[PDB]
């Protein structure tokens, strides 16, 4: 929160006055993933940062974490077992799938950089042999199994591991370099550093609308009813933001929150970063091929007060203080699951997850209506979860939220139910939808209890009989809410 954030981060000081003024200028909260501080100090070296076409992650020890290893056993894939591979050939894919900005260059890093990793406490530069027909300047570490050579006059790596002991990944390879994957600069030689990453963003909607078309808005506000211009804004925002475009490069943004990511990539260059955009790929949660989970969260208030988080309670905590419950646009990254239940897309990641290893499930590969009807049916479900997960219900208050949010509740959980009114479809399925039906109950019963409600769900589910309306059923259902 302020400087607690920014020390325990490492992150750019002057850069965190670049975003101070971003912040002023621009009123949007910016939310961010935690960095290192050994890829911050490549970061702040200047070269270039990588995107999602290597995958390595930020290491634990070495000069070279940060930048992304040919070997990836500089990297992430630290002792992993039989993972080093997956990392390399995951760099392999990324030398032979993405060419035309992926390089084969030499190193790019400090000399003094070893000092900065003493004053670390990591490596130890100590005894040295002969390679290259010259007393070189070989360092040790402290984990032994490897050690850095970074050259006494060249500004490269002939690492190696020691030639009387053995290696982790089960081959020799004696004084290598680290042929660093690169950004080809139009044949500038830089190399691809751990870039620093986003987790969300969060405008006020207010400011959306000077920045999406507003001759439309000067359309949606002149309707006499109400839940029909909640539908109108419901409208313009399933046609103008969550409308994405899948990239690798950019990010999972709105075109709009893509001129701010390019507004925030120019406007790092005359403050000490050398290669202008270090957001080079997705947020926490938009790394789908595996998501992760942090216990701290640079978000940047619109202020000056880098806010930052302790427990993932307090993250949503905060987020439904500051994000959620305030009249901004929370644009999140799409039995303890107390508020936030992954996204419908994980829903259909899940779908997949276990109808590939088991073949059997809800509808097969086939050609019938009745699995079309079931496909109609999760159909449904991946429509109303989305519309549930749509926190743009407050141009009126945010109990209006509150009672959208367990109105689509509602529905999902029709859904839940219908679909067990079908074939015999392989238990695995059976199970999860009970396990999904009844994390959606606890869900809307502790909406409920945090509301004033004091209804029991099976009362509010058994009263209403949405046939043909979500127009006067939400009369129905809303009356109640509109009393007590």
């Amino acid at each position: 929160k302020g400087e607690k954030a920014l020390k325990a981060s490492g992150l750019v000081p002057e850069h965190a006055d670049a975003f101070k003024k971003i912040a002023r200028e621009l009123n949007t909260y910016i939310l961010f993933r935690p960095v290192n501080k050994l890829a911050t100090n490549l970061i702040k070296s200047g070269v270039a940062t990588k995107g999602l076409n290597v995958h390595g992650k930020s290491s634990d020890w070495g000069p070279v974490a940060g930048y992304i290893p040919f070997d990836q056993d500089l990297s992430k894939k630290h002792g992993q077992q039989l993972a080093v591979e997956k990392g390399n050939l995951e760099n392999k894919k990324s030398i032979t799938e993405h060419e035309g900005e992926i390089g084969k260059i030499p190193l790019k890093l400090d000399h003094l950089r070893i000092e900065e990793l003493k004053e670390n406490g990591i490596i130890l530069k100590g005894k040295k042999e002969i390679d290259n027909g010259k007393k070189y300047y070989l360092l040790e570490s402290n984990n032994q199994v490897y050690e850095f050579r970074i050259s006494d006059e060249n500004n490269e790596v002939q690492y190696k591991t020691k030639e009387g002991k053995i290696t982790v990944l089960g081959e020799k390879f004696n004084w290598r370099n680290i042929e660093v994957m690169a950004k080809n600069v139009e044949g500038v030689l830089k190399p691809l550093t751990a870039d620093y990453d986003l987790f969300a963003l969060a405008p006020s909607l207010t400011e959306i609308k000077k920045q999406i078309p507003q001759k439309e808005w000067d359309k949606v506000v002149n309707t006499p009813n109400s839940l029909e211009k909640q539908k109108g804004v419901t409208n313009l925002l399933i046609k103008y933001g969550i409308e994405r475009k899948p990239d690798s490069t950019k990010g999972t943004l709105s075109n709009w929150q893509k001129q701010m990511l390019d507004r925030l990539n120019e406007a790092v260059k005359y403050t000490g970063y050398t290669g202008g955009d270090v957001v080079n790929h997705g947020t926490e949660q938009d790394n789908e091929e595996f998501p992760e989970k942090d216990n701290e969260i640079f978000i940047i208030n619109p202020e000056g007060e880098f806010i930052l988080t302790k427990n993932w309670e307090m993250t949503g905590r905060f987020i439904e203080k500051n994000i959620t419950g305030k009249d901004y646009l929370y644009y999140f990254n799409r039995k303890a699951k107390i508020n936030t239940i992954p996204t419908s897309a994980e829903f259909i990641k899940n779908l997949s997850s276990i109808r590939r290893s088991s073949n059997v499930g809800v509808y097969k590969d086939s050609g019938d209506k009745d699995e079309f009807a079931k496909k109609e049916s999760v159909k449904k479900i991946a429509g109303y979860l989305s519309d549930y997960y749509n926190s743009a219900n407050h141009i009126f208050s945010q109990e209006k939220k509150r009672k959208i949010s367990i109105f689509r509740g509602i529905q999902a959980y029709n859904e839940i139910e219908n679909v067990l009114k079908s074939k015999q479809i392989a238990p695995e399925y059976k199970n999860y939808f009970q396990y999904l039906k009844e994390r959606i109950t606890n869900q809307v019963q502790l909406l409920l209890t945090h509301q004033k409600s004091n209804i029991e769900f099976k009362l509010l589910y058994k009263q209403l009989n949405f046939t043909e309306n979500e127009t006067d059923n939400f009369e129905v259902f809303q009356k109640i809410i509109d009393e007590k």
